[PDB]
């Protein structure tokens, strides 16, 4: 029986902190040094145990291919290091919307905007024939059409400016993570759900596979299977803002439950997974034998969850029905690479919810996390919506360990971190930062920060094992691990006892 | 994350065999010894990590006050260590039944009997007037009765002259438990539902409290409330086999509700607690300094426990009742001695019980469970009936690890130890033998038998603390910590993935 | 290979500071509590662990027998832990010289003192017939003088009512280690060299064996070895300031080398054994179960170690010459009782003594530390005379971990903890002070102070085990494990690399 | 204190068998499987680890560039893991010796001596202008000269077929260590004391720096100097078997202690070391991210080391002199790839060298380990000769743990691990096998084999750091660790006590 009082260390996960949006602006320059560095000070007097920052490929390779320059996001590190964070790097190697909104507007480097110009196909199309401008679609990993370089060629050699370039941080191991962009706001999924094209909540959203690259992949495709006359999906799929009900490919029996249309999603979700699959392997090349971790983010797509057709998760690329587990290949995929699975969701509870919306934001993140456990793989995530209140800090502190702490050693389960929606001046006030200053310490099971990096104190990166079209096997379906029902250690409240 | 098929031995459960009841003779003989190690042999073959066997009291003690005769324990121990086993010892202050059944018949030190032949009072008695020869009653602990000594003095002289005589086993640490007999069958409760007086499951029972020196001390009591014209219970609480309802005394609203109601069920409880608590105060000093671990038995009562009345606990002598635990103190007390709580019914299934009896033994272990891991003290177990089916070992296996294994190290939850009902022909019969050795693999997470003690592993046993009629705070209720549908490792099954 | 940088908490030594001598006075009081308090507080800011201080028999007991005040040592150890130091108590049952040098003066229970003032023979005599009252003659250990009470009964009485006035600061693990004095000074030794009675270094010091209760022993001991005619030494052995070559007892080839001389030795030598045997048992059983070590102190005797006859070690009772362990058998009879060897001195260099005096403290120590971990036990130690030099710093360190430093782990030989002479206005003065905090930090292998009690972190007393005049075997001569040349960590210097 | 009879893991050292010679035929046959296979079975009954076996270039690599045959390396790995051993590889890029003796005769690739046949410098050249065939000369590591390849991107390609076609053994963990070739014998060393060319014990041996390509160099450096007239060591430094007195380069105040003589030796020295820098960063590249260690072998030169010019540890390539510490820089070098050094010299006692020698081997084998330790390393070793005897065995056992064995954890100092010369007839031979068996139990420290790898378990291979010609300041004197005089396990003899 443990000591009364002694909480073991395994219980302890970090909690990082955004940063503002356009900390570095969109010209290579790093503006009011003074005030962030004292905001920087209030974190790190929070608790904090770092930020996550985005490394805009838009910025850093903007002037030309292969001239990058890191000189500021050289400034603000050794500022952060200063503070004493650690710190989360994201390859983005997407665009941060420019929209009305007057939000920053962070392109992806101009001279490949121009390339696309002449040549539409290299991003994702819906079929109205729409471009979106963010990312590049998969259908050109590897396609040479970039100065010479293909797709996955340029992602590496930036990761690759990025290793020898932030070499010193990562040796010191003020570098702790290696958030791997895979698409659209830095996730692996589709751009299902645009809002520059119309999109609102819970639009269903849509296929985004008619860019001719991906068109002549689907053609030979359906051709080795014998059926060279089956065709994507039409408008029997419907657009943006539709229902599954007012759909024929997501109705109850619909055209999703087909031999044509299981051929069509396996092929649309593994597409996907491949994908993944390719770009974490440069990763994992470029950071092997290096103490830092790498990982993916996959997007939480709760809407539609609860109706037999998981409508939304399936225009986004995961193929997650009655009986076929769509997440869970992902993750074996992800062990592979001894890479981190990172959710984007999971503050939020079913009744925060419409209920016309069918959705099921709680029951997601317990398959998700499950199935990453499963696979033997860490899972890391942060909250979707900014968010000030005790309601949400006790969800995320439910997640980060679903059976509560243990006073015997390691919990069970446990997530290995989290990142905070983002540093502003509506968290940084009087109030709100206090509420805050209590969730980091619940985070930390009511012990004190550990600069150490305890727990996922960066092991050394492991070179990658060898895929094979085995994941089928991943898809059974399985019951998640059971969740408890409300948190171990509230920020408001006392020992429920469970 | 775990390493795959890598399995912590926190995980681990020590499994223990009862051996058959009168493997020492009334007579102080041991015979049959060639056959009876050929039992062992097959019992350690199995996996097994040891037995557990009943030092009786009417054995030892036979001839004469202060007079023991180790001679045939110590060759049975002897015998048993030479197989390989580990020994858990019961301090049997009580009668092994010796009824119309045959099965032996080993009644307390025969002069004690001749003693209460002129003093009725030393026994339990029921309000009838009926005197149970099984157990002395808890009344004359501190009364000098018995040739100069007092009842709780009598216990200390065993177990110190046990401690004594087994000094070397005890040094080697081939005695790993010291069960310490608190009542009938060994039990801390009172002998409220005896079979030798016509109780029949699933009857409600009778209290106990009507002899001579507890009587006494209710009178003293009941004048300092302020209320000297209070009586014990009446025909009102009924008889051994009447229904919870055919009560006055434990119908909804009844006499247990009342002020009058609350103070004798309150006084009667805590004269129970007590009677522990100088009991183990005695063991702890005997074995303080030793590496060994010191239990006190707590039978499950699980009759009666979905009726508002909790009728059943409450005639043995548990106060547990809507909005307050009755069991938390008794555990609150054991912490105080650094005891283990060893309750004796774990593998029974609420399914398994006549609707008509009102019974929950699953609601009930998760209860008494979680009330002792929140005490900070280690809980034990054993089954209550002989089983050999899969139904059973699953629900034993479910309990010992309410939250199944944990790949990151000890489970949140987890069971010391389990100690086997019996061992038998039916038992050793190839067939079920079989199932068995399965049952103790999964007991021990399918890792392999660990004579080092791993766990359980005797630590040295600490002086007490200091109680403090300070108990009622623990009477507040709690909620339970949650429980696994399933076992995690079934005998006969695959991983159910929870 | 290690972590560069990374020093394990292993190699931490406990660094305590010993109090003024009068810091509670003769008469029961407590003075100067303000300016004590200041000191504390610096000692305390220097990263001492904690405090060693003197329980008084004299004081405590003054009044008379049973009747104890612990009312000043209470105020004492709330200031000690108020200023968060651990607390080293010593059970002083002696006398701290009341000599013309003023030095507080504190004798005995007064009452004492009164008696063997009819009876002289309760105090340590030499031939001439002169009494030593600074403590009581093993001779009485087990003899009924003191007003119904026995010498042994004594000191457990004191030390019990000490471990129920004390255990609030007990189980909260303020005190750490318990003392128990054997006799002068507190140490397990015959009063051989006795200043009050004109002894001045290097003299070899006197038999201590003539008081009557002894000498009754040796005639019945003399006898059934078939010499009844053999007698204690004589003019033969000289006097306390006599050289080893001017006696006929100790010359090379001389009375201690014969039959006779061997018997004798043997028998002086066992006399202080089981002395020490029998006090230490008491303490014991007094405090098993408990979280504190109990230890012995072992007084250093180096003068005419270099010579053949051991001649001081002789005289102090310690048998120890060529061919034979005089303190091997010490430490397995300490082993017995799970207690911890102080041995009390160890910053003095073979340089610093007169070649006049064949002294050897460097040796000595390697020899005593030796045979104490080899017998499986913790050696603790202290210095002898006041310094505040970097010489004696780096000695110190030298002997706490003879093999330097392990940056695997644990180092292979280190001691358990050490006690810094005496707190003092010489000592806290700026220049002396710094040299001191730099000394302490090295004791802590440059790490921070571990209020967690790190290492000696104490743990729980075992019952003991049972003895044999089996010791004889502990003599057999062995070699000393190597010790290291210089400190691994001096005060000021860098890394000798060795 | 510790357990007694309780000895930590940590104490572990894991000991293998060099296979036979030509276990696998020049021609790329495995033959006598049967017979091998029952020689396993007996090594493996022993207790053994594992074995080493050497990966011949000239084999693998025979037929042609980059058309390598694993074949029968295959099988007789299958072999080896069926008979549960680890695998050492040695990746030879070296000659197997084919003189007069018979012993199998395996040179490098073919095609390779045929274009060393129209340009001899590729070879190591003496200054008679003789050339040795075993291995490539450094002076062409980085020289195009085989077909398209350099020497460095033959080594690389190599290790990375390697890698690539034994990738499920590397997986599995049979593979623990990689052995990689730096020259003659598979060591970091010039092939100074040739059998080939008339060389006997204990000629001082000859500088090796005359190849055309070697020359260039020095050329260039001794100009940038200012001393562009200044040379390479002439008949001043004498011939192979000669002494160094009747030099006039390593008579005292010789040659080589002038401006010119230490600008030579500082560069023939440097060009070692760094031709080992750049073998073992192919070697790290090649194996990253995978568990297994990668060493480099320093073979031992203890003749002539007692006298001051250490003659022939300067013609070998190490320049080890009075206050220059020749070693230490190597094992920085090697800390940068985290590569461990394996000592090829450890049985040996100086006692067992003609005096006439002026030989040193205890005193070589002190300063090598201290200095590997000193810079963060682990180091391993082999016994040069091959040896029956206890006194032999004793020896190995002495350095393995320098201050024998630690009952509190992981030793001060101790080898990852030593390999024994070779498996053959005269060792499995009944009398021989038998002391044999016993060495390796005190090679685990009395402690039964552990297939997991205990102690040295193959951690994850990380990237290397980044060199600087600031290897200068590693030639700084130190005092080497103190060494026990004997062993603390001998294997027939008991516990000296240190
Ligand atoms: O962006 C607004 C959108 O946020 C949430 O959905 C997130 C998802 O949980 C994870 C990932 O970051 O992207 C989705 C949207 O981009 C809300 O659930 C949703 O209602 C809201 O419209
Ligand atoms: O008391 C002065 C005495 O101190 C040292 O001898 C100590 C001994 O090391 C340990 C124990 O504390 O008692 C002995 C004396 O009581 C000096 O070595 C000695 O020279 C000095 O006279």
């Amino acid at each position: 029986a443990p000591i009364p009082g002694v909480m073991p260390i395994g219980n302890y996960v970090s909690l990082y902190v955004m940063l503002p949006l356009g900390v570095v602006n969109a010209d290579n320059v790093f503006p009011d040094k003074e005030k962030v560095e004292d905001e920087l000070k209030q974190v790190k007097a929070g608790g904090c145990d770092g930020v996550m920052v985005d490394v805009w490929w838009g910025i850093i390779e903007a002037k030309g291919p292969k001239q990058y320059d890191w000189s500021a996001y050289r400034e603000l590190f050794q500022l952060v290091k200063k503070c004493g964070l650690k710190i989360q790097a994201i390859m983005s190697f997407h665009q941060c919307g420019g929209n009305v909104g007057d939000a920053v507007f962070i392109p992806i480097p101009q001279w490949i905007l121009q390339i696309g110009d002449k040549n539409p196909d290299i991003f994702y199309t819906n079929r109205a024939g729409n471009r979106n401008q963010e990312y590049l679609s998969l259908g050109v990993d590897n396609q040479r059409l970039f100065q010479g370089r293909t797709a996955l060629e340029m992602y590496r050699d930036f990761m690759e400016s990025f290793r020898d370039n932030m070499a010193d941080f990562l040796k010191a191991g003020d570098i702790v993570d290696i958030e791997v962009g895979c698409g659209a706001a830095g996730e692996l999924r589709y751009p299902s759900y645009p809002e520059t094209q119309g999109w609102v909540f819970p639009g269903i959203g849509e296929f985004q596979c008619y860019d001719k690259y991906m068109v002549a992949d689907w053609k030979e495709a359906v051709k080795q299977a014998g059926n060279a006359d089956w065709e994507m999906p039409g408008k029997g799929a419907g657009t943006y803002n539709d229902t599954p009900d007012k759909t024929e490919f997501f109705r109850p029996n619909g055209t999703y439950k087909t031999d044509m249309g299981k051929f069509f999603l396996t092929w649309y979700s593994n597409k996907l997974i491949i994908h993944g699959d390719q770009v974490l392997e440069e990763a994992n090349k470029v950071f092997v034998g290096l103490r830092v971790n790498i990982a993916a983010k996959v997007s939480g797509i709760h809407w539609w969850y609860n109706h037999v057709s998981h409508a939304a998760e399936l225009t986004a690329g995961f193929y997650n029905v009655a009986g076929r587990d769509g997440y869970r290949p992902i993750a074996r995929m992800l062990a592979r690479h001894h890479a981190t699975l990172n959710f984007t969701c999971l503050e939020m509870r079913d009744s925060e919810q419409p209920a016309e919306a069918k959705s099921a934001p709680q029951e997601l993140v317990q398959q998700v996390l499950s199935s990453g456990w499963k696979e033997y793989i860490d899972v890391a995530g942060e909250n979707a919506l900014p968010r000030y209140d005790a309601t949400a800090y006790n969800q995320m502190l439910l997640k980060l360990r679903p059976n509560g702490v243990n006073l015997n050693g390691p919990p069970k389960l446990k997530m290995s971190g989290l990142t905070y929606l983002r540093l502003s001046d509506d968290l940084l006030q009087t109030d709100n930062f206090e509420l805050f200053k209590k969730f980091v310490k619940k985070m930390h099971a009511d012990l004190d920060p550990s600069p150490n990096a305890i727990s996922p104190a960066v092991l050394e990166r492991s070179n990658s094992a060898i895929t094979i079209d085995e994941l089928m096997e991943a898809t059974k379906g399985s019951r998640p691990f059971p969740w408890y029902d409300v948190t171990d250690m509230p920020v408001d409240g006392s020992n429920p006892f469970d």
